[PDB]
């Protein structure tokens, strides 16, 4: 599924992400835009052999099991393929654990490089939330 901007903002808000650990909804929408272009099916391979999965490009090195990332952890206790669903629930619950980990949303490289310190409220402008 490729979410529309406001559609995803609403789904994210419903799943408790608005101001979760202090990060306004715009931050989350911005992150998803640059991580996956709002596509729940996005996968991308990393140089170390891990893979990033779904709307928030959650990494098999730490957070999910894909059975092909030697030495990795599965801290969200889910198969990586569950992060590719049209329903964002699994990605959101895992994202809550990631963002609580210590470095906040800096865990998402695209958030740090493209969203952090920007006018993130523009991502939710005009949306019915
Ligand atoms: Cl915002
Ligand atoms: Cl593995
Ligand atoms: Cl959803």
């Amino acid at each position: 599924k490729v979410f529309g901007r406001c559609e995803l903002a609403a789904a994210m808000k419903r799943h408790g992400l608005d101001n979760y650990r202090g990060y306004s909804l715009g931050n989350w929408v911005c992150a998803a835009k640059f991580e996956s272009n709002f596509n729940t099916q996005a996968t991308n391979r990393n140089t170390d052999g891990s893979t990033d999965y779904g709307i928030l490009q959650i990494n098999s090195r730490w957070w999910c099991n894909d059975g092909r990332t030697p030495g990795s952890r599965n801290l969200c206790n889910i198969p990586c393929s569950a992060l590719l669903s049209s329903d964002i629930t699994a990605s959101v619950n895992c994202a809550k654990k990631i963002v609580s980990d210590g470095n906040g949303m800096n865990a998402w490289v695209a958030w740090r490089n493209r969203c952090k310190g920007t006018d993130v409220q523009a991502w939710i402008r005009g949306c019915r939330l």
